[PDB]
């Protein structure tokens, strides 16, 4: 649990974190502060946990393009205080 499987996992990163907000057309919107190298999956699942949405039913979209939980804010060039648009493929309301 130290050199083979440490609780850190990630390399020694500096504190470069950005605030990404998730806003769904449902009206559900929340702001999340993650690291520039941290995957959106963290906020994606988190948003749904607190908003009561299903990750399979909904979908995250940013910059006009759909995003995946495996993307990072540094890949698609997400900036601080920017917003992600969430849509429901299926019904729900």
């Amino acid at each position: 649990m130290a050199d083979e499987k440490p609780k850190e996992g990630v390399k020694t990163e500096n504190n470069d974190h950005i605030n990404l907000k998730v806003a769904g057309q449902d009206g559900s919107v929340v702001q999340f502060k993650i690291k520039r190298h941290t995957p959106l999956s963290k906020l994606m699942k988190a948003y749904c946990e607190r908003q009561g949405l299903s990750m399979r039913q909904i979908r995250f979209r940013f910059d006009g393009q759909p995003i995946n939980e495996t993307d990072t804010p540094a890949q698609l060039e997400m900036e601080d205080e920017d917003t992600i648009d969430v849509f429901q493929q299926q019904t729900g309301g």
